[PDB]
């Protein structure tokens, strides 16, 4: 069974009272797991008695030892990674004496895709906004890259926006496979790397500046690889500057090597932002 019976649950400092945690509506679908909107009370170790909205990862109906043992090993990662502004971090947990819950940061705004699809020509997204979004994610992607973690599905749907409009990257820890966000090598060799990630970021960028748009919109998946193998690259987005279109293409460089470094992107993006 699930409620720890014979497993080894060690006692942490992260653990939170199951009392104040109250589980509510689920959030989206499950490509990471069964996430639920939960309302914890006093989790900031600075605002007690002050209730807070959080997100939690309960287990599924058809769960298994693996389906558990995986979650704990994930919970362990989300502690190793550390804390960054542009990523969803471990907020707390409810391990011992009952079912395993994992508490992360909640985002009041939805996924970028649907956020960007609702702020396009009442909060009209100034290009100036568009470039901050990209910078944020990139610097988070850089952080994530530091501790050597790969992004499963780096898409706008797998990226979130707080009430503070700070872009948070989810996915660093199933369903269909996002082929259009995957690079030639990764779509052929089926092993991911940072170079493949840079590509996926390039695709993310296109997805941002197009304001929640469909990659390769029309190309059948069966021939996509062949087109990329030839050189097919997505055409410039509207209202996008050439320099930003170039950077995307640079991310989409055939040979993994000559593709831009995460740092290389972060620097370039900051310099662009200073000139807005
Ligand atoms: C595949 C379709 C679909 O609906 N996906 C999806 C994606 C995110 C959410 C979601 C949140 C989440 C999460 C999460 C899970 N595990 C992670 C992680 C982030 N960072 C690292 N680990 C290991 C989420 C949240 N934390 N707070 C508020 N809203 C959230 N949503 C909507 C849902 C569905």
């Amino acid at each position: 069974a699930g409620v720890s019976e014979y497993e080894l649950p060690e006692d942490p400092k992260w653990e939170f009272p199951r009392d104040k945690l109250t589980l509510g509506k689920p959030l989206g679908e499950g490509c990471f797991g069964q996430v639920v909107m939960a309302e914890a009370v006093g989790i900031d170790k600075d605002k007690p008695k002050e209730a807070v909205t959080v997100a939690v990862k309960m287990l599924k109906d058809d769960a298994t030892e693996k389906d558990l043992s995986d979650l704990v090993s994930e919970m362990e990662m989300m502690k190793m990674i550390g804390k960054h502004k542009n990523i969803i971090n471990l907020l707390g947990a409810c391990t011992q004496d009952g079912p395993l819950y994992v508490i992360f940061e909640y985002a009041s705004k939805g996924n970028l895709r649907e956020y960007l699809r609702a702020r396009r020509p009442e909060e009209q997204m100034t290009f100036k906004d568009l470039v901050s979004c990209t910078y944020q994610l990139a610097r988070g992607m850089e952080y994530l890259a530091s501790q050597k973690c790969i992004h499963r599905d780096l898409a706008a749907r797998n990226v979130l926006v707080t009430e503070n409009n700070v872009m948070k990257i989810a996915d660093f820890g199933n369903g269909r496979l996002p082929v259009k966000w995957m690079a030639p090598e990764a779509l052929f060799d089926r092993v991911y790397t940072h170079q493949s990630d840079v590509w996926s970021f390039g695709v993310l960028m296109w997805e941002i500046f197009t304001l929640g748009g469909s990659p390769y919109p029309g190309i059948p998946v069966e021939e996509l690889f062949k087109l990329l193998k030839e050189g097919h690259r997505m055409d410039k987005p509207a209202n996008c500057t050439n320099e930003l279109y170039m950077m995307m293409r640079d991310c989409w460089h055939a040979v993994p090597s000559q593709r831009p470094t995460f740092k290389q992107l972060v620097e370039d993006l900051d310099r662009i932002l200073t000139l807005t």
